[PDB]
């Protein structure tokens, strides 16, 4: 879970600071031992392990956003009335927005935590000023989408009500054809069961 990761990052960075102190100076035991070339190579392994966790969403933030941007691009198209076909394609974006709007808001909470918990147990800033700007840069579009979508839903409804009339009319036609096909198939499946060979081979 996304709170467990948070806790692991904070523990891993307590582990860094502990490991750094821990190497300790050149300790003498009859012969002199130098741990200076090792201490460095631990810190190298340590940083890589910490990086993965800190870089976990670094990649995903770009790929999420990249996916989040199209949803915006979809909205930027717009237009009211005009061709019926454009709606059919545009309508699906509303159906995906609703399910997203709900499930994304749930997934929005721990993603925000995911940024903050790194900042706490990462002294170094990731992408410098870019990462704080992106959070602000997402929030605005997210709000802009939620306004544009509510405008679309209102228009969507008026016309999809005209479609929801043509859907049933077409649906009744198809359902009637489907039921007829359901019956014919149940006749054909019964025919092969009724027919007993009895000796007879191959033809069965």
């Amino acid at each position: 879970n996304l709170d467990l990761f948070d806790e692991k990052i904070t523990h891993l960075k307590a582990i860094q600071q502990e490991i750094s102190r821990i190497k300790t100076p050149e300790d003498i035991s009859w012969l002199r031992i130098n741990l200076q070339p090792m201490k460095t190579a631990l810190d190298a392994r340590v940083t890589r392990w910490i990086r993965v966790y800190t870089d976990f969403l670094v990649n995903q933030f770009r790929t999420t956003q990249k996916n989040l941007l199209d949803f915006i691009e979809k909205t930027k198209d717009g237009i009211k009335k005009n061709p019926a076909d454009h709606e059919n394609l545009h309508d699906k974006k509303l159906l995906m927005s609703v399910m997203k709007v709900i499930s994304d808001v749930k997934d929005v909470e721990p993603r925000r935590e995911g940024i903050i918990t790194r900042m706490k147990e990462m002294v170094t800033k990731l992408k410098k000023h870019n990462v704080p700007i992106t959070e602000k840069g997402t929030d605005d579009p997210l709000q802009q989408i939620d306004n544009a979508n509510s405008n679309f839903i209102e228009i969507y409804g008026r016309v999809f009500k005209v479609k929801a009339d043509i859907i049933p009319l077409q649906a009744e036609e198809t359902q009637n054809i489907k039921r007829d096909l359901d019956i014919f198939m149940k006749e054909v499946e019964s025919f092969r069961k009724e027919f007993m060979q009895k000796s007879m081979g191959y033809e069965n």
